[PDB]
């Protein structure tokens, strides 16, 4: 049978680049100096906490607001995020070009805060591919104001069901005509639950739930040929 692929969503860090760019150890050391910064732990304990916040709830921001820490999701982004070297960030135009190329509808799916969203996609040349970005604050609308209680809105983020919802819901997708690319095996279950389809980043081999995996994002040129097809049944 033919399901036609209308709409791709990509999620950003370490799939529109790739994760040897250095990101991403950058970001686990700031998160571990933001929290050495807030409580005057050692980086070792720092780190210790860092992975058990993110185990129970999604990350350290989400974790320390549910323990009931007041911290504004601005304060932790630009600390962060803020910090880092985006100057790493290669421009790719064999990827702008396949995006330009590309007809369907092109989403940004990520759990960071717009401000380094934008950032990325300036340095990879691509701030004119997507028409539609889920990002923190998308998933989190009301956490910018004051609250009751530092968990009055638990922090949304992916790989949850509610994040993929959201996503689905703001960008008014179907799921049998999308395709969701993501390096994280975790966040490629919880899009293949929701029913989409779905290609891992980062690695040539597929998990169950992955119905592609290329180890870098432009492969999907040839690895997808469906993205090419012209039928609409
Ligand atoms: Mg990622």
């Amino acid at each position: 049978d033919f399901s036609p692929i209308n709409c791709l969503i990509f999620d950003l860090d370490d799939t529109l680049y790739p994760l040897k760019t250095g990101i991403a150890p950058a970001v686990k050391k700031n998160i571990d100096d933001f929290l050495v910064e807030k409580f005057g732990f050692s980086e070792s304990k720092a780190s210790s906490l860092r992975v058990e916040l993110f185990k129970t709830y999604g990350s350290t921001l989400a974790g320390l607001r549910a323990l009931g820490h007041d911290v504004h999701p601005d304060e932790y982004h630009s600390f962060v995020h803020g910090r880092l070297p985006y100057g790493s960030i290669e421009p790719n135009n064999k990827l702008r070009n396949l995006l330009n190329k590309i007809k369907q509808r092109k989403i940004i799916f990520t759990n960071s805060d717009k401000n380094h969203a934008v950032k990325v996609l300036k340095k990879l040349g691509l701030e004119d591919c997507f028409e539609e970005m889920i990002c923190f604050e998308t998933m989190n609308p009301n956490l910018f104001g004051s609250t009751t209680r530092p968990d009055e809105y638990p922090v949304v983020l992916k790989p949850s069901l509610t994040a993929m919802d959201i996503c689905i819901r703001v960008a008014n997708v179907d799921p049998r005509r999308t395709v969701f690319l993501d390096d994280n095996i975790h966040n490629i279950t919880a899009g293949k639950s929701v029913g989409l389809r779905t290609i891992l980043v980062g690695r040539a081999e597929k998990t169950k739930d992955a119905d592609y995996a290329v180890e870098t994002v432009t492969e999907i040129a040839t690895a997808v040929p469906e993205i090419w097809a012209t039928a609409t049944a």
